[PDB]
């Protein structure tokens, strides 16, 4: 929240022009249990909270959901086939909020 009264024009993270700078990683494999709550971030990041296009882009992003360095072996990105069910939840909770 702006209004720090320290600078000449303190900007806020709510500004649309200001990038979200948030994590776009997929739900862990085994940690999926806890990582499943990642969908909650939808609130902390109201910038893309209304990402209606994310639903259509999720397709090509399905492969870019996991880490790149771990996407080479295709061992992680592959196992995502399961967590993918919980991962999609995030983009699902966004369309609403």
């Amino acid at each position: 929240m702006a209004g720090a009264s320290d600078r000449t024009g303190v900007r806020r993270p709510r500004k649309a022009k200001k990038d979200p700078n948030a994590p776009k990683r997929a739900l862990s494999s085994y940690m999926f249990f806890a990582k499943e709550k990642r969908v909650e971030i939808i609130a902390e990041n109201p910038e893309i909270a209304k990402d209606v296009a994310a639903i259509g882009k999720m397709i090509g992003a399905a492969w870019n959901a996991l880490s790149d360095e771990e996407k080479k072996p295709y061992e992680r990105m592959s196992d995502e086939d399961r967590v993918r069910y919980e991962r999609e939840k995030a983009e699902y909770a966004q369309r609403k909020v």
